[PDB]
């Protein structure tokens, strides 16, 4: 994936 998870998970480095 969702707009949220892909952000999130951008900025986790995943
Ligand atoms: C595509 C996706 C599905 C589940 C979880 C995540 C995700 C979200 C935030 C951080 C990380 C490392 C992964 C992505």
């Amino acid at each position: 994936x969702t707009p949220r998870q892909a952000r999130a998970a951008r900025a986790a480095x995943c």
